[PDB]
This record gives structure tokens, sequence and C-alpha cells, in this order.
């Protein structure tokens, strides 16, 4: 993904204007960028099999490989190398920086790509092949299980909606919460950005059932958390 980011592509320009000049003859500056943008133009492309982990990132790891790509090749220009042990390190450079990407588009995948467990999660990938930014959808079930809540009379009532997730998910809008009625039509009680829904000196006739609903801009609910209720008398 690292041809696509502009810090890469003004680099590699600097690099061939400016920098070839001090480690090789002028006569191989041509050649020798062929190779360099042949081998950056395929981070992240993937060849079937087990290796499309490889095809899109976040924002965040393409940075990451991008900061990681521009301090080894600025090791390069300043370093003493001339000739044909420039060109061996250089190249031994870009493997190794097309590791380093392959190694962080993994662990993205691991810890960060659709982490949610229930709900829909939206992210912002950029895709490596050809650079476009696209919203992808993590589709799970919508409901994500029911709370047990005892509260005794005349303290107060929170229910929390909030996911761990849902800090990092794209195009979120607002957590509405429902009172639910036995039977079963429900009331709006709070919609706001809150995750979560304070009712203060609560009494018997808040026992009952509520829900939670967080809506997105266009991608339909994101998460929904049932909650059943119990006043208990005073302590
Ligand atoms: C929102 C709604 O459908 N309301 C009706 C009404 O009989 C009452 O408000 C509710 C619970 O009291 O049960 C039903
Ligand atoms: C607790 C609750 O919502 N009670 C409702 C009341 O607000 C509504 O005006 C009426 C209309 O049927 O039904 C009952
Ligand atoms: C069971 C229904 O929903 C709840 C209450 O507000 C009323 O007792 C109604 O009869
Ligand atoms: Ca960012
Ligand atoms: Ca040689
Ligand atoms: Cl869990």
């Amino acid at each position: 993904c690292i041809k696509c980011d502009q810090f890469v592509t003004d680099a590699l320009k600097t690099f061939e204007n400016t920098y070839l000049n001090d480690h090789l003859p002028h006569d191989i500056h041509k050649n020798v960028m062929r190779m360099v943008n042949h081998e950056v133009s395929s981070f992240g492309v993937v060849t079937s099999a087990e290796d499309s982990y490889l095809g899109a990132v976040d924002e965040n790891t393409l940075e990451q490989a991008t900061w990681s790509f521009l301090k080894d090749l600025k090791r390069i220009t300043d370093s003493d190398l001339k000739g044909e042990l420039f060109i061996k390190e250089l190249l031994w450079m870009l493997r190794h920086q097309k590791d380093i990407f392959n190694n962080l588009a993994r662990q993205f995948q691991k810890e960060v790509l659709c982490p949610n467990k229930c709900g829909v999660m939206s992210q912002t990938l950029i895709w490596c092949l050809k650079c476009e930014k696209q919203l992808h959808i993590c589709r799970k079930s919508l409901d994500c299980g029911e709370r047990h809540i005892e509260v005794h009379r005349s303290e107060d009532l929170v229910l929390d909606c909030l996911l761990s997730w849902h800090r990092a998910s794209k195009g979120l809008t607002d957590y509405s919460f429902y009172r639910v009625w036995e039977n079963s039509s429900e009331t709006l009680i709070a919609k706001g950005k809150e995750p979560y829904l304070t009712k203060s000196m609560v009494g018997p006739e808040d026992a009952g059932n509520y829900r939670c609903v967080l809506d997105t801009i266009n991608q339909g609910h994101a998460t929904v958390i049932r909650y059943d209720v119990t006043v208990l008398p005073p302590k």
C-alpha cells in the first residue's frame, strides 16, 4: 500500500533526482529506479492462497509502513555505499521493508480488523492494488445479548451500551435507549451521543425491560443490547 502514500512517492522522486547522483553513475539510474518502483508497487499484492491479508490495511497501519520505509530509504541515501554494494543493499532494504509491511498487515489482520464479536463494525481500509479507500463492513448478528441488572429503590439506574470497538468504528450516529413494555411495545427514552442511560431515584415502576440501539449513517444498526432490570427493596 505504500505506493498510495504521497510521502513515499515524493521521497522516491527526491531519491531519483537528488540522491542517486551520490551513489551511482548516471547511466544506471533509470534501470535502478525501475527495480525500485517494481519492488514498491508489489507491496500488498495478493497471490490467491492464504496471503489475502496483504490486500488492504487501515490508515494507521499504512502510516506505520510508510514511515518504516522512509527511515530505511534515508538510511540508504545517508550511507557510504556505492556501486554494486549500494544496489545490493537497496534491493535487500526493499525486500526487508516488504517483510515489515507483511508483518504489520498480519498484525492488523489478527488484532485490529473486525474485532467485534457481535453487532456491525465499519472500518476504513486502503486497498493496496489500486489505492482505493473503502468502508469495510464487519457484519455479525446485531443482538449482542442481555444484561441482568438489579438496582435498589431510590438508587441510580445506569444502562451501559458501550462496547470496546465502538470507539474505532466509523459512521456511528446515536445510541437510542428504549423502555420495552410488558405488551412488548417500546418507548424511546433517550437518544444522543452518550453510550449510556442514567435514571435517577428509581422506583418499582422502573423495573422491566430496556434496549439500546446504536445506529450508523448508512450501514444500519451497529449494536443492540437488552437489559432486564429488577428493582430491589431498600437495604
Ligand atoms: Ca489516522
Ligand atoms: Ca560485483
Ligand atoms: Cl465476551
